[PDB]
RNA sequence: CACCCGUGCAAAAAUGCAGGGGUCUAAAACUGAGCGGAUAACCUCUCUA
RNA sequence: ACCAUAGAGAGGUUAUCCGC
């Protein structure tokens, strides 16, 4: 709906006094189109031009299309992003005034220009999203418990001394090695056979210890850096991974080059160790989440070739700082983040393994008590995809409580299109769509075993068809969860990060391992004082605003407002079940006597409030909080006022801020109202 | 249908029209969920040889 | 109720194709 890019307009730049503008080419490589100085133009691209200058205004410059369909379009000047019926002309900046810093912290000096922007914020992007999918499989392992093992473990500790810690005496050692042991002794590794498996007629194995430690390790490092800024040489680990131990080298290896001998496509000696450790964190995700994952990196990764190469055609200068020298082969990168794209599929269950999992899908069911039948329950429960996602990402026995939520599973049951739930009403009763969802709803909920002439293959296809349902509802209703608290990954690790970068600029934001809210307090120019907000609100504040959002008086209110009734140790405890997904491991407590679901937004943060209902019991709340929690008990329903309390450290971000705190603005496949 | 920005026009302080945004948000383009057969190909399950 | 041999069926990967 951007007519300028139909057009043809790829990415206006500003360079100095002067303006770029540039095309699309053969891929999301770029060629740079015209040139602009003040009035004048002139073309550089003689052969072949895609789109020419209808008229050259200061303000604004309209442009025609000979390349496709003779669009024409309009292009603001970006000189003068924020000159204008308030210095006539000036480069922008970024939002959060974050440039200067930004920029004198990947390259070694400020430049006057806004390509180096752009190049940056990708890189930002990469790192938003590596948090996302580190969290999500940290949490994978960790459902197999169902004790902070895996949130600590770092690269520095090679398994030789993770072996002297057998025989220390302190009670913090045993305990880390004796969750080692637990976690090796656990079945459920069969989940990630890929990984943790090596084949050898032939047989699949278990690993060497030394090698599932190198795993463990490489992934609980991969996502304390992500999640958590790091301070000296350790921020710079997932660019040097170079120097990484030879054992985490030799795992990265013998995990990748295993379906590469079997296609042969680069053998593990030559692709980077980045691109090994990517197909090593690929291993733990569903199918949907590598794709996602790994194309968001070409993508990523392309951008900054683009920008790389035609920075070179106007002299500027390309080179990184020496420890970011990483991204200087982004095009070597790219080309094995197409090769690993080429090939990548998800984890295979160990074949043998099918009587371990047996007992997970009668589970899932609530099935205890011929056999043959139980067999026939159990074989296919185990081949499909949806086991696959419940069993890693949730406790059979947990998903089946979850199932008797009938308001629950009655929303999820409109997700379905009424034409396709009568193709699954046909198949388990052999007339209206929501009386159909009504009575499969109980038929969901009240699930007890399978019957509770007819030809045995129609008895059969009955049987199939009411697990593939209850298993795909589960499903969807568990994934949903998830890439809702995929969200809150991404915001605090953002809250993390522009901290640090809000530092180096001279804010002083203090500790954030305090109170998350500090980076807001900051922002605004507030201290909280005797432990609460002392400031009422006057339009001076506003303009005094470091980050270009806010300064706003609705906002800076509205904002200010929130924060003085966010209690800080709700707010922390809110952001360790956003992390740790705690929320959705007690899912069968935090849903229960939910009175309706309006959305999956409103069952999320019903689970979250729950949560933090279910704990603070004992320990003291302030009375806004107790107020919110007897609306939370009285409403039976997530209550509004309460997340945008707690979400107000992501108020320095008004965007991110106002996304998550109300449901009309979540979800960009589900438009829906804003709340003035 | 949210945030910000540039023009035009209300105006008496803020609307409205029409646009832009890799330098806003999971968010610049390159569209998704839906499922019927087919062998090529190998497993797995009950059911009786 | 055991063992590999051997019809039907019912699944999941796998290359080819048709519509909300
Ligand atoms: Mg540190
Ligand atoms: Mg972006």
């Amino acid at each position: 709906k951007s007519m300028a890019k139909a057009a043809g307009v790829k990415s206006v730049f500003a360079v100095g006094n002067t303006v770029y503008m540039t095309s699309f080419g053969r891929g999301n490589d770029a060629v740079l189109e015209q040139k602009i100085v003040d009035t004048s133009h002139e073309p550089l691209n003689i052969d072949d031009p895609a789109y020419q200058l209808n008229v050259v205004t200061m303000n604004g410059y309209s442009v025609t299309g000979h390349r496709g369909e003779t669009v024409s379009a309009v292009t603001d000047n970006p000189l003068r992003r924020f000159n204008g019926r308030k210095p006539e002309q000036s480069v922008p900046t970024d939002m959060l005034c974050l440039k200067p810093t930004l920029e004198k912290k990947f390259f070694g000096k400020e430049f006057d220009d806004n390509i180096h922007i752009q190049l940056i914020y990708n890189i930002l992007d990469i790192e938003k999203i590596l948090a996302v999918y580190s969290t999500n499989a940290i949490y994978a392992l960790n459902n197999m418990s169902a004790s902070d093992f895996f949130m600590k473990r770092t690269t520095d500790e090679t398994f030789d001394d993770f072996e002297k810690k057998k025989e220390s005496t302190n009670s913090r050692e045993k305990a880390d090695f004796d969750a080692f042991e637990k976690f090796i002794g656990n079945y459920r590794l069969a989940y990630f056979a890929d990984a943790f498996y090596v084949n050898k007629k032939a047989k699949n194995v278990l690993r060497e210890d030394k090698e599932l430690y190198s795993v463990l390790t490489l992934i609980g490092k991969l996502r304390h850096w992500c999640v958590h800024s790091e301070e000296g040489r350790a921020e710079f680990w997932l660019y040097k991974l170079d120097e990484l131990k030879d054992d985490f080298k030799n795992v990265l290896d013998v995990v990748y080059n295993r379906p590469v001998e079997e296609i042969n496509i680069s053998y593990a000696d030559s692709v980077s160790e980045f691109t090994k450790l990517i197909y090593l964190l690929t291993r733990f995700l569903s199918g949907k989440e590598i794709n996602d994952l790994v194309t968001t990196l070409i993508n990523k990764f392309d951008n900054i070739r683009s920008f790389l190469e035609i920075m070179d055609e106007l002299g500027l200068d390309r080179t990184f700082t020496a420890e970011y020298s990483f991204f200087e082969g982004s095009t070597k990168y790219l080309a094995e983040l197409v090769e690993l794209n080429s090939f990548v599929k998800s984890c295979s269950f160990d074949i043998n393994a099918k009587r371990t999992m047996y007992r997970d899908a009668l589970d899932i069911l609530g099935i205890e008590s011929n056999n043959g039948l139980r067999n026939f329950i159990a074989s296919n429960v185990i081949d499909s995809n949806r086991f696959k996602y419940l069993v890693r990402y949730g406790n059979p026995k947990k998903i089946r409580e979850t199932a008797k939520c009938k308001p629950a599973v009655r929303f999820v049951l409109n997700e379905i299109p009424d034409a396709q739930i009568e193709r699954y009403y046909e198949a388990c009763c052999p007339c209206s769509a929501n009386k159909r969802r009504e009575k499969l709803a109980d038929m969901i909920a009240e699930i007890k075993f399978e019957n509770f002439r007819t030809s045995e293959a129609e008895i059969k296809r009955k049987n199939q068809a009411i697990i593939r349902l209850y298993l795909t509802v589960m499903y969807i209703m568990l994934k949903n969860l998830v890439n809702v608290n995929a969200r809150y990954v991404i915001a605090f690790h953002c809250v993390e990060r522009d901290t640090k970068l809000y530092a180096e600029s001279g804010l002083e934001v203090g500790n954030i391992e305090k109170n998350k809210t500090n980076l807001t307090m900051a922002v605004m120019g507030v201290k909280l004082e005797n432990g609460i907000i002392k400031t009422e609100f006057d339009k001076s504040f506003a303009e005094n605003a470091a980050n270009r959002y806010l300064r706003n008086a609705r906002w800076y209110k509205l904002i200010l407002d929130n924060l003085k009734k966010s209690e800080r140790a709700v707010v922390n405890e809110f952001r360790n079940t956003v992390c740790h997904l705690n929320a959705i491991r007690n899912i069968n407590i935090n849903i229960k006597e939910i009175k309706e679901v309006e959305n999956y937004f409103a069952l999320y943060h019903y689970l979250i409030q729950k949560h933090l209902e279910n704990r603070f019991a004992d320990k003291k709340v302030e009375r806004d909080t107790g107020d919110f929690i007897s609306k939370l008990e009285e409403h039976k329903t997530y209550c509004k006022d309460f997340v945008k309390a707690y979400c107000t450290p992501f108020g320095y971000n008004l965007v991110r801020y106002k996304n998550l705190t109300i449901d009309g603005l979540f979800d960009k496949n589900y438009p829906g109202k804003d709340d003035s």
